[PDB]
């Protein structure tokens, strides 16, 4: 299940804030593997289809707006239990609740300014990933050490 | 209400131990604003009122001595729920119980050499701040990050 | 003139080395804006095209080779003097003369496995980008600290 | 009681992972004195002896196995409460429940490849050392900041 | 003569940019002793005398403005050839020319946003120190590290 | 020549200072491989045979003395050109001359308090290594990536 994959976006702040590598490096060092990845400017349109569930939801409005407001880091990571796991590294959605050593616990404060999103699960993963990527953008390759990360 | 402030000092142990740059580094990193700070040797007087409610603690004159046994770094940091948050960053009063990822957590073993203090509550913060600093010393300014951290 | 660009690429071994957020960090922290970024497999055509000046020399398709055996992180970083400075950051072309502080002087040992590549002139630069990115991938945005980095 | 000891070992994958100075760092920065350290190949006898409590369970010689396929960094770290605290630093035994801040929560994903090991009682502790080090390898010295770490 | 001191301030750019903890962190790291430090907004008066010899520089009122455009961190650090050394750590006046590994080096692009100042010479240090600090503010103490850093 | 090996000792200060991992991690991340390694207390005797050339040399006297004065990190590293290379990472013997990004440039100040030694060359390597180690202490094994470090 080591081929599990999750979608991680470093949000507009993430980006202005200068936490790009930092974040990426946490995943790298934990042992997961970047499958896909590009720097973009989510479309309004996308943000809307991405954020559709939670559409008619106050916040909404301006989520897109800010989400749209800047370039983000679209990323796909691979590994055993990344969805779960990446969600921990992340921290709680509201930074108020995240803790030290997590991503958001360490560098952010407030919810509307969350620095990053991770899929909430495989079902999600799939959708977003599908929704965010093109088949080709995904890249098959193997580690220099699948052996020391997994048995 | 992103004006809440907190008092934080860095014990002699922190100082002697070289932990400034890192302590500071974590608050700069999470996003809070340094409103004042100086590096001094606090007086027994100062310590004694700072540590007033613990005057009936046997530790109490131990603290007071060691807390005056070398330079310390006083500071006020501000931001939204910066008093709770800071605490959490801090670790727990007893290092024994502070989670890795917390200052206390990676850096200190014991209660009496627990390198740092941060306010316990906003009233306490008002106090200590008043105690430690002249209002003048506190720097009123705006953050570049400002809009990126805050909604 | 804060507009100059450079093309940075993370060679397939630096990715394999879990050196991406690390090097991406060096950039960001130096002050550079990220224009465009992608993770991917370089094609033989692109690569050939890319290494064209040296189509004869020995090392050649051993280049193309390696160069196409894994993913790279392809990037475009902006800023005053990106191209010469980038350079100086990567350090020299053969790791061994690379100096402690540079990417290469810090992480890699031999010329043939030298984690990354940066355009060596704007000239090259201009070409490198042209070749590697569609234009719809250059991102147009203003930084948080434009006016902290520049006079 | 600042004398308690613990036995830490860097499993052959964490070495393979270039995680040694990293984890050694976590210790040192937390405040612990290093009593004894060695790099080496664990023998089958030692290892068998070492994993004795579990000679039956499945995972068993797959332990012994891995465990003898590479070098480990064998260490003894001193200090108040090394053994429980060490623990809390490594994080849980299965990486996935390991938390961001711990060695395991930061660097590793699966139980079977979990970078390191620490004695889980002083009891174990005492045995672990006894087994792994000759006595002529425990180093007797006083720290620079004995009296900054301890009351 | 391990008493030599130097003045170092951290520009508004450094401050706004979050580089305190790191700047401090490098001096704590190399081994020098922080003798005083405060965080203030310097006055044009202050800046103007500080920057006196450059009063005939066109940059001069640019500096003066920006140097007063936000809080700064003044400090005196001491140790053996701390004035030359510090400089070297610093980087070069022009970031363009400062070697990776230097503060200037990893962190700043341009001459007018070059985040930091450190004394050019001991006479200059005496001056600036006098300028910036009241003698009282400077902390006289001894280092734990003391004998470890010094013969 | 990728089997070249050099002797690196983290000196008594190195040790009290808490730079153990740090240093080790520079070698790890640069790509070299630890062949041998133990924490010890050099004998006077050893220090004498080690430091014999430069015997009847003022300094001498007390070099042993301090060298002897504390436990050190005996280490053996492997890689292409480690002798040379490790010597750069190191910095100049006198820290006064080392630069930022080097080991000693970054963390030490004065010569008698040098934090570490590296062999000055293959001839040296051999001798010290021989002199410091027992055949068995050396450990043959191969990387999880000799492939991405060397071609
Ligand atoms: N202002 C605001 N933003 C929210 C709230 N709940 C969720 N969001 C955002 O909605 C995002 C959707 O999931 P994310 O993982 O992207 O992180 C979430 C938050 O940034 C809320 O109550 N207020
Ligand atoms: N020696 C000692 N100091 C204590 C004890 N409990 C609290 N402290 C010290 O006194 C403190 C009061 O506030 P702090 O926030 O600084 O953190 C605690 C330590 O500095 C105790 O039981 N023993
Ligand atoms: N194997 C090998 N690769 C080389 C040699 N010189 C340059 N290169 C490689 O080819 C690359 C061309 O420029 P890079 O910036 O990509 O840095 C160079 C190295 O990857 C050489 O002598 N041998
Ligand atoms: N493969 C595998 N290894 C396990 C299991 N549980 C514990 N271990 C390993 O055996 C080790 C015994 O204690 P460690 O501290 O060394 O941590 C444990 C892991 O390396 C399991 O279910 N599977
Ligand atoms: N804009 C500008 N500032 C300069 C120039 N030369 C020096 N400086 C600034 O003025 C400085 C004088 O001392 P500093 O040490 O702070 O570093 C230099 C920068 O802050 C220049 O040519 N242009
Ligand atoms: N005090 C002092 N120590 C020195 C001098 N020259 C060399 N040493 C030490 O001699 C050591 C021998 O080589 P090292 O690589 O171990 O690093 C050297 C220095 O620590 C000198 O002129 N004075």
């Amino acid at each position: 299940a080591n081929s599990e994959r999750t979608f991680i976006a470093i949000k507009p702040d993430g980006v202005q804030r200068g936490l790009m590598g930092e974040i990426i490096k946490r995943f790298e060092q934990k042992g997961f593997r970047l499958v896909a990845m590009k720097f973009m400017r989510a479309s309004e349109d996308l943000l809307k289809e991405h954020y559709i569930d939670l559409k008619d939801r106050p916040f909404f409005a301006g989520l897109v707006k800010y989400m749209h407001s800047g370039p983000v880091v679209a990323m796909v990571w691979e590994g055993l239990n990344v969805v779960k796991t990446g969600r921990v590294m992340l921290g709680e959605t509201n930074p108020a609740d995240s803790k030290p050593g997590t991503i958001r616990g360490d560098f952010c404060i407030q919810v509307g300014r969350n620095i990053i999103h991770g899929s909430d699960s495989v079902e999600s993963a799939e959708k977003e990933i599908a929704l965010w990527f093109r088949p080709e953008e995904l890249v098959n390759y193997k580690s220099c050490a699948q052996n020391w990360i997994y048995e």
